[PDB]
């Protein structure tokens, strides 16, 4: 199948997210074993990011790691598991608010363009706009 780390690498709309993977030296992490939910923006959720908040978040390192650890759940849940409002510590502390509605998943009142895609240690979710 492939982890996380390589499901990410096979799309080519996540090249902006995969480097700053790389940037944040969380590469490892996504390709070695465990169980993460990660919400995954494409390049568009980049691209739509205004100027000075592209710059702080990309032009930091600290930034990104931040907001890279955020995107990343520590367990796995796939639609189908959300019967009530699930909090999800993300690596960086703090929660996740996943929920559902006709069969669209959301996450922090965004909707994923594509639920739940698998990996051998996680599973997916691709959302086009940065948490």
């Amino acid at each position: 199948m492939g982890t996380v780390m390589d499901v990410l690498k096979g799309d080519n709309r996540f090249s902006m997210l995969v480097a700053a993977i790389q940037s944040a030296g969380l590469t490892e992490t996504l390709n070695r074993e465990g169980v993460y939910t990660v919400f995954a923006p494409t390049n568009e959720a980049f691209r739509a990011l205004p100027p000075r908040e592209r710059s702080r978040l990309l032009g930091d390192a600290k930034e990104l790691a931040n907001i890279l650890k955020y995107h990343i759940g520590d367990e796995i849940l796939v639609s189908g598991g959300i019967g009530a409002l699930v909090r999800l510590k993300s690596l960086q502390g703090d929660k996740l608010e996943v929920s559902l509605k006709n069969n669209v998943v959301s996450v922090n009142k965004e909707p994923v363009a594509e639920p739940d895609i698998m990996a051998t240690n996680g599973v997916v979710h691709v959302i086009t706009n940065v948490l």
